[PDB]
């Protein structure tokens, strides 16, 4: 398949080069797959879900995203128009307030809550969650990603902006997550992305175009918006069996475009996603 007019790091993930507008991508589309998006929540209403996304758990009375950040990554995960795997089955985990402010307990809950939820979900091909959040570093919230991703979740965490080592940071510096850094249409490093060896890959950061509430769109830029174009690629990889939860990180950057990326502080990998998609 392919979507003409694509967002910018859609085309950037089907493309061996940059600058093209078409997002080439198998229409198995991740179907099949499931990614929890932990964070703000996720306005399931948004047309651009079709119905594929669903709150299974907030942390304040609401499910409701009153940021928008959630619903934005659920959007690049798997929204229609701006999503990755738009296929997938979306789980909302409000960990983040309305600020997108969360506690680190109420983090850690969120992921141990996914480790379980996934056990009443039906993902024949998988489980993803998409992890667009972060704090300094925390080695208990650093074990509450190793646990998800040890329960059979490909976790997907954002490296963090602080335009640092991603050591400082949590879950970023978990090694057995997949830590995503961002870059822009450029194939520069994001400005503001966090480096490292524990970097596992790069995806679309800057003005990355998804899902916001009121049922609208806008266009943001994060390590945390890089996030979901993994977690999306692993649901995507993972529906056309071409890799499992344990092993998806390991695979994207195996099949990652390599030396494309400015600007890569030495010692931090130089992959950007890459769905290597032969239509």
């Amino acid at each position: 398949a392919a979507q003409t007019n694509a967002p910018w790091g859609l085309a950037r993930i089907s493309s061996t080069s940059p600058g093209t507008s078409t997002y080439y991508y198998d229409e198995s589309a991740g179907q099949g797959s499931c990614v929890y998006v932990i964070d703000t929540g996720i306005e399931a209403s948004h047309p651009e879900f079709e119905g594929r996304a669903q709150m299974v758990k907030t942390y304040y009375y609401s499910s409701r995203d009153g940021n928008g950040h959630g619903t934005h990554c659920a959007g690049t995960v798997g929204s229609r128009t701006y999503g990755v795997a738009k296929k997938t089955q979306l789980f909302g985990v409000k960990v983040l307030d309305d600020n997108g402010s969360g506690q680190y307990s109420t983090i850690i809950a969120g992921m141990d809550f996914v480790a379980s939820d996934k056990n009443n979900r039906n993902c024949p091909k998988g489980v993803v969650a998409s992890l667009s959040l972060g704090g300094g570093y925390s080695s208990s919230v650093n074990s509450a990603a190793a646990r998800l991703q040890s329960s059979g979740v490909m976790v997907a965490v954002a490296a963090g902006n602080n335009n640092a080592d991603a050591r400082n940071y949590s879950p970023a510096s978990e090694p057995s997550v997949c830590t995503v850094g961002a870059s822009d249409r450029y194939d520069r490093r994001s400005s503001f992305s966090n480096y490292g060896s524990v970097l596992d890959i790069f995806g679309p950061g800057t003005s990355i175009l998804s899902t916001w509430i009121g049922g609208s769109t806008r266009s943001i830029s994060g390590t945390s918006m890089a996030t979901p174009h993994v977690a999306g690629l692993a649901a995507y990889l993972m529906t056309l069996g071409k890799t499992t939860a344990a092993s998806a990180c390991r695979y994207i950057a195996d099949t990652a475009n390599k030396g494309d990326l400015s600007n890569i502080p030495f010692g931090t990998v130089n992959l950007l996603a890459y769905n290597n998609y032969q239509a």
